[PDB]
This record gives C-alpha cells, sequence and structure tokens, in this order.
DNA sequence: TGTCCCTTCGCGTCTCT
DNA sequence: GAGACGCGAAGGGACA
C-alpha cells in the first residue's frame, strides 16, 4: 500500500464525527488491536451498530472492534445479539462481552449453538456459559466444557462450579483437559487435594502450572524445603508456571547472599507476576519494606517506582518512606505513586485537601482511581449533595474508592428523599471495602423489598453485600 | 496481515473479617 | 491485611 494512508486516515476522521463520535484513545485502542481492518468494518457497519435491534453505544463498539478478528466480531454481532438476547434471555451487555475476545464470532457462534445443551443436559445457568464464552477461546472452552464435564463431575469428584471456573479462562479448553489428564496423578503421587489442583488450574496458563508443578514439586519440596502449600501458592496465580522456575533458580541465592527466609521469597513468588517481582527484588528501606512492596501482583513495577521517585516524593513533597512504602504496598503501587506525584499539590491546591489525606487515599490498592475520582466528583459531592470534604475522604481512603463514590453520588438521592436514610449513614456504608456493592443491595432491597432500615445499615456496614445476601439466603 | 487460540503481566475491586 | 475475585493489554504460535 501506498498514499491510501490518506484514505485510512480519512476514515479514521469520519469515525470522529456522528454517530459513535470516537476520541484519539479509542481509535488508537481500534487500530492497535482489531488492525486496519477493525477500523474499516467500524466505519462501514457505524449506523446498523447504533440504531436498528442492537442500538450499541460506541464503548461497547469499539470493545468489540478492539481485538483480533474484530471485523468478524461486529459482523456476527449484527447476526446474533436479537437471537441471543430474545430468545436466550440474555442481555445485550453479555453479548458484548462474549464478542469482545479475539475469536469473539466463534464464541457467539458457539453459544448460539451450545447455550441450550449446557442449560439442559448439563445444568448450567446462562451466566456460567456466559463467563466460559468470554474470554479468547471462548468457543473451544464451551466444546470441551461439553465434553467433559462429565467425566470431571463423576470419574474425577468435581462439581460442576469447579468445572466452570478452570474454563472460565483464556486456555480453559487447555486447563481442562490437563486436569483431566494430571489429577489423578497429583492427589495419588504429590499428595495433592482436587481443590488445590482446581486452585492451580483456575488460572489463566493453567495448564502451565499444572504441568510445572507435577515437574518441579519433588525438585522444591526435596531438594529446596518448601511445602506442598507453598508450591501450591505459588502455581495458584498465572504465571505460575514461571513462578514456580524462578524460585527453583533464585531461592539459593536470595537466602544464601541477600538474607531473605524462604517464607519471604514464596510470599513475593505468590502473585501475578511472581517471576519478575523475583528477580526485581534481587536486583532508605529495611529488607520487610521491599519484600512488602515487592509482595503484590505488578510488584516489579511497584519497586522500580519506589526507586525511581522515592528521593524526589521525600524531598520536594515532604514524604516519608514510610509513607511512600505504604503507597506502593498496594496492587498498582506503580500507579497510585505516579498519581501522587502529579496530584499531591493538585488536590491541595484547586480542592483544599491536606497530604495526610492524599496521603490516606493513595495507601489503598486502585489509589490512582481514588485520587483522580476525588479530583472529578469532590465538588459535586459537597457542594450539591451536602457533603464535607472529610467524609468524601473517608468513602474513597478504602480499596474501590472510585466506585463507593459514583456510586454514593447516584444513589445518595434516592436513599435520603425517597428511603429517609440519613447522609450520615450513606457515609457510613459507602466508606469500607465493597462500599458500591454495599450500597446497591441496600437500594435494591429498599426500592423492591422486620430488618427496619436501620438494622439494613447496621448490617451493610458490618458485612457489606455478604452480610445482605446472607439474611436472604436465611430467610422462617 | 487477519483470525484464532494460548500464556503472562499488571491493574483494579471485593470478600473474609 | 491477606487472599480472592474480574478484566484489559500485550506478546507468541499456527494457519490462511
Amino acid at each position: 500500500g501506498a498514499r491510501a494512508l490518506e484514505a485510512l486516515l480519512t476514515v479514521a476522521g469520519e469515525l470522529r464525527g456522528p454517530p459513535l463520535q470516537l476520541d484519539t484513545g479509542q481509535l488508537l485502542k481500534i487500530a492497535k488491536r482489531g488492525g486496519v481492518t477493525a477500523v474499516e468494518a467500524v466505519h462501514a457497519w457505524r449506523n446498523a451498530l447504533t440504531g436498528a435491534p442492537l442500538n450499541l453505544t460506541p464503548e461497547q463498539v469499539v470493545a468489540i472492534a478492539s481485538h483480533d478478528g474484530g471485523k468478524q466480531a461486529l459482523e456476527t454481532v449484527q447476526r446474533l445479539l436479537p437471537v441471543l438476547c430474545q430468545a436466550h434471555g440474555l442481555t445485550p451487555q453479555q453479548v458484548v462481552a462474549i464478542a469482545s475476545h479475539d475469536g469473539g464470532k466463534q464464541a457467539l457462534e458457539t453459544v448460539q449453538r451450545l447455550l441450550p445443551v449446557l442449560c439442559q443436559a448439563h445444568g448450567l445457568t446462562p451466566e456460567q456459559v456466559v463467563a466460559i464464552a468470554s474470554h479468547d477461546g471462548g468457543k473451544q472452552a464451551l466444546e470441551t466444557v461439553q465434553a467433559l464435564l462429565p467425566v470431571l463431575c463423576q470419574a474425577h469428584g468435581l462439581t460442576p462450579e469447579q468445572v466452570v471456573a478452570i474454563a472460565s479462562n483464556g486456555g480453559g479448553k487447555q486447563a481442562l483437559e490437563t486436569v483431566q489428564r494430571l489429577l489423578p496423578v497429583l492427589c495419588q503421587a504429590h499428595g495433592l487435594t482436587p481443590q488445590q489442583v482446581v486452585a492451580i488450574a483456575s488460572n489463566g496458563g493453567g495448564k502451565q502450572a499444572l504441568e510445572t508443578v507435577q515437574r518441579l514439586l519433588p525438585v522444591l519440596c526435596q531438594a529446596h524445603g518448601l511445602t506442598p502449600q507453598q508450591v501450591v501458592a505459588i502455581a495458584s496465580h498465572a504465571g505460575g508456571k514461571q513462578a514456580l522456575e524462578t524460585v527453583q533458580r533464585l531461592l539459593p541465592v536470595l537466602c544464601q547472599a541477600h538474607g531473605l527466609t524462604p517464607q519471604q521469597v514464596v510470599a513475593i513468588a505468590s502473585n501475578n507476576g511472581g517471576k519478575q517481582a523475583l528477580e526485581t527484588v534481587q536486583r532508605g528501606l529495611t529488607p520487610q519494606q521491599v519484600v512488602a512492596i515487592a509482595s503484590h501482583d505488578g510488584g516489579k513495577q511497584a519497586l522500580e517506582t519506589v526507586q525511581r521517585l522515592l528521593p524526589v516524593l521525600c524531598q520536594a513533597h515532604g514524604l516519608t518512606p514510610q509513607q511512600v512504602v505504604a503507597i506502593a504496598s498496594n496492587n498498582g503501587g506503580k500507579q497510585a505513586l505516579e498519581t501522587v506525584q502529579r496530584l499531591l499539590p493538585v488536590l491541595c491546591q484547586a480542592h483544599g485537601l491536606t497530604p495526610e489525606q492524599v496521603v490516606a487515599i493513595a495507601s489503598n490498592g486502585g489509589g490512582k482511581q481514588a485520587l483522580e475520582t476525588v479530583q472529578r466528583l469532590l465538588p459535586v459531592l459537597c457542594q450539591a449533595h451536602g457533603l464535607t470534604p472529610e467524609q468524601v475522604v473517608a468513602i474513597a481512603s478504602h480499596d474501590g474508592g472510585k466506585q463507593a463514590l459514583e456510586t454514593v453520588q447516584r444513589l445518595l438521592p434516592v436513599l435520603c428523599q425517597a428511603h429517609g436514610l440519613t447522609p450520615q449513614q450513606v457515609v457510613a456504608i459507602a466508606s469500607n471495602g465493597g462500599g458500591r456493592p454495599a450500597l446497591e443491595s441496600i437500594v435494591a432491597q429498599l426500592s423492591r423489598p422486620a430488618l427496619t432500615n436501620d438494622h439494613l445499615v447496621a448490617l451493610a456496614c458490618l458485612g457489606g453485600r455478604p452480610a445482605l445476601d446472607a439474611v436472604k439466603k436465611l430467610e422462617h
């Protein structure tokens, strides 16, 4: 091709126009993963996708387009969404979720073909079939659940929920076959329980982790002194294979030359990217603190960010290492640190918050999301809904802050004016892990019915959604 | 150069209490 | 607070 690059840039240009009104980020996303033909398909069928009986939002179109075969997915969605919705009960969101993976077309056609038999003959729910279908290779996983769910239940004593958990990852077919093949030897030869085998298999690359566990468990227990419980824990994240091999190679070095305990090495290895974290730790602080930063998903990123920003954050923004470590010791530590850097001065000034408050927000999983959302929503929360900034901060200061805030904004009016809860109590329910589910559950029970309104709040604060659901099950 | 499938890394949120 | 859940991005291999 040559200087019909112009034609393609003109096509991308017209997608910025209406019905989709895409921005640069979205165009970039489609180009990077769906390729030019996905970009051309979106342009070609932008009207069909957006109206008719599909009625897709541009965000939904982007999600389908942004994978290998995206053009096939968009074509097939136009063909199958209505029948999947009307005849099989699924919602459009679910159809989009199936379609938003590489090979989306195949998954959608297989769900059409297999959902009935899987529900009727195998007893799955539509929800489970969607979860199986909603990954790359979903066709294969669905077909393998159909062929193997009986043997895995009858001969290997697994539950359908377990089989679904193994199936609901990319390479689900591979993990299910490997479980079928290796479950007996892993239990009988290495002393594992089915549950443990399941936990190792229930992640992406589970096949690889099971074969690695079969291959290295002996060495790691017999020659390096780890327990089977420890080996399993390492193996129970995606990438387990990698973490297991790196443990074998680095355990002697990290204990001999650097003085870490075996239990510290394991804890670092037992996260997604464990291999990465181990290598990075081998390459201000106490070793306890380095381990603590390393011991999360993305631990490598956190450590390299800490090494880069600890000096400036301490010197130019006045923080202590103890605070930097606390920001870094969560999932996405790197993201929180970077954000705190570009958001301490801004939040304190445009919105009048103290540093100590900013640290409390960023010292949780999802810090970047919490801060960025406090920046957006603090003004409307106080001025419109009448909240104190200290209240907004109590809600932001937990894992899932952005969720709890965005939900509070949505649900604060209907909780107070329509059901007589005080804002004092809604803040109390939002100020925990799982604030958003807790609020939703609360509104659902109240909108569409002995547990008076105050008992429901005491329950929602204490145990969130779990407490609320448990209460239903238990009901007399 | 697109389409399908599989694996790994990382980020974000919720459950268990 | 630790351990569990979900999901997107990105890269690799096979085949056309």
